[PDB]
């Protein structure tokens, strides 16, 4: 009787409660007009769909913290411990300054 | 015959395989209860929907 | 959809890249003796220690 009453085969499969993946694609298209949402409903959105779906919900991509560069904000590693200076001569004061410089160089806080 | 068999106009448009954007909104509502997901299916979620979809 | 989780910036460790706090102000040195030069070096060290830029 459903064959006598309905022409569309995708509708008929829905009414029989047995749909193929192709029937489901067509039925999705009857229910939703946004192309990126149709991409989501397929379970296999294209690259363009993915970008647009994130825009649609205001989502970001997985963020990876980059190392600091001389031009670009980034993360650093924390420098090793450095002892306060008790230097009473120039040689030792210079030794202590250099220890700080190396620590900051080791942590990528300043350039080599 | 579909006019004699079904009262709901959005259902009838689905059965004719020709739906407007308004028919699609109503059919989405028959299929999904979560308001934020309905926002996503519209392609135009509200600010609140977007926050809730990310949380989801 | 290629989305990430909410990102929280971790503090720098000796093994892992992270954020730091900016160090307090430090005056340029006008030292003419060793004692003062050492005082100024130590002021820089403490500032960097206070901001978690270098380890205690």
């Amino acid at each position: 009787l459903q064959d006598l009453l309905f022409s569309d085969g995708n509708v008929k499969a829905f009414l029989q409660a047995t749909t193929t993946d192709e029937n489901k694609t067509a039925l999705q298209q009857l229910l939703v007009s946004n192309a990126d949402v149709l991409g989501l409903l397929s379970g296999n959105p294209t690259s363009d769909n993915k970008i647009n779906l994130r825009t649609m919900i205001g989502a970001g991509v997985p963020y990876s913290l980059p190392a600091a560069t001389t031009t670009t904000l980034g993360g650093v590693k924390k420098g090793a411990a450095v002892t306060a200076s008790t230097a009473t001569d120039v040689a030792t004061a210079v030794k202590d300054l250099n220890s700080l410089i190396t620590v900051l160089k080791n942590a990528g806080i300043i350039s080599l």
